[PDB]
């Protein structure tokens, strides 16, 4: 029986750069690097930084739409994306914002989002907003 | 600042084998469905299949290390590694480091993982045995 993520390991073409983004910019808590990777926590997410020479830097438009969320508290959600956003960091676009929602890219072309709200409260919002064909169960 | 993993979301080509698999294969919950995608829970994680025609089914040998871990117990890793096995999922990589692993392929050739074992647990086996050029915060 799987019980949740146990981790999210992510390619990067230059591990310097990558462990400043994740630890100076995002807050995260940097536990060890090595030659090849590092290993970091963002509260319960255990984040792995792998050195991969086949990691290309990607644009946003021709990468799919795989992407990686991190919670925010409604206080916190404007102030930390306009610093991102003071700092330069590149966004990415899709049609409709995922509610209350900030799109950016790591130096990598990984997509990220800082999302405030569980799925709970997610499903409840979509019942008075359905997509389209929408069933729940 | 940021407290955890919101929610993953991976892009599919094709929702209905995909639905089979996190769903019914791998024993996630399925929570909504519509035209384009999908939420399903496994344990605290969020995951959102989205529909995705600029997703490629891609061979490993073709993507990077980027990769999804979920947890599993001791207990039940090998009889869920034989069910994979079972039903011809492909794997992309032996397990070569520290505690069980299992490295598996989603039907749009996402690198998944089963992962027995905790970050702290992979940190007390490093401090015994440090990676080249290890140092730890
Ligand atoms: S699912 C949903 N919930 C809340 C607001 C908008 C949407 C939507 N895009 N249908
Ligand atoms: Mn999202
Ligand atoms: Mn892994």
């Amino acid at each position: 029986m799987l019980s949740g993520l146990n981790h999210l390991t992510l390619a990067v073409s230059q591990l310097a750069p990558s462990v400043a983004f994740y630890q100076q910019l995002l807050g995260m808590t940097l536990h060890a690097r090595w030659d090849s990777g590092a290993y970091l926590s963002c509260g319960d997410l255990w984040l792995c930084l792998s050195l991969d020479p086949q990691r290309r830097v990607t644009p946003p438009e021709e990468s799919d739409y795989t992407h990686y969320a991190f919670s925010i508290s409604e206080a916190d959600f404007a102030s930390f994306a306009a610093r991102l956003e003071a700092a330069g960091v590149a966004v990415w676009k899709l049609n409709r914002s995922e509610g209350a929602s900030h799109y950016f890219l790591d130096p990598d072309g990984h997509k990220l989002e800082l999302h405030v709200g569980s799925l709970a409260q997610r499903l409840a919002a979509c019942r008075e907003q359905p997509y389209k064909g929408m069933v729940f169960f």
